[PDB]
This record gives C-alpha cells, sequence and structure tokens, in this order.
C-alpha cells in the first residue's frame, strides 16, 4: 500500500501498517494543518481521511 | 495504553496499536512541530521518540 506522507510526498507503508490517513491537526489561533500518514487504525473524527486503496490519502 | 494524543491531551490507544510516538512533522521554511499519536509502527526521524509505556511520548 502507497498512502501520501506529506502535501507531495509519497511511501510505502511498513508492515502491519495496511491504511491511509489525512486529517487536520490545530496549529495556532485556529490555523490548522493537515498530517497524511500510513497508520494501523485511523484517527477518529468527522472529517477524517481514512482508506486503503494507493495514494487515497489526498 | 495511554498516550499523548497532543501536547495538552491524552488518550486510551485503540486495540492494536501498542506503542505511543512523537514524531517531526515540517511546517514551513525549517520550521517543525511534534505530532503525538499511538501507533503500530514509529515513524523514523533523529527527533522521534518510541516507546510502550503510559504517557511515554512526553
Ligand atoms: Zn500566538
Ligand atoms: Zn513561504
Amino acid at each position: 500500500l502507497k498512502c501520501y506522507s506529506s502535501r507531495t510526498e509519497t511511501m510505502t507503508c511498513p508492515e502491519g501498517e495496511d491504511k491511509c490517513e489525512k486529517y487536520a491537526v490545530g496549529l495556532m489561533h485556529g490555523s490548522f494543518f493537515f498530517i497524511y500518514t500510513c497508520t494501523s487504525k485511523c484517527h477518529e473524527g468527522a472529517y477524517n481521511v481514512c482508506c486503503s486503496t494507493d495514494l487515497c490519502n489526498k
């Protein structure tokens, strides 16, 4: 499985991490930033992206 | 297992994630910040922390 690991960067996930996710975190003063990663369990949230097809996390 | 999920919050990890980590993510122009999370596999990086005990990722 291949996932985005940032806005533009891409990697092959390590064993046991079968999902891509894209989730936002707070930065400062109401700004937010996206975190792109391979994972075994997706962070839950109302707008999180969680999927298992290549480069599906944006 | 329990980990920091940010600088000020903590959570009990979902079953299937038996590590805590703090790992570096780039922001802009050389600035960076840390992401705190449960994981099954730690992100590689010279500034990252990968551990297996309650709240160990700070
Ligand atoms: Zn400020
Ligand atoms: Zn700039």
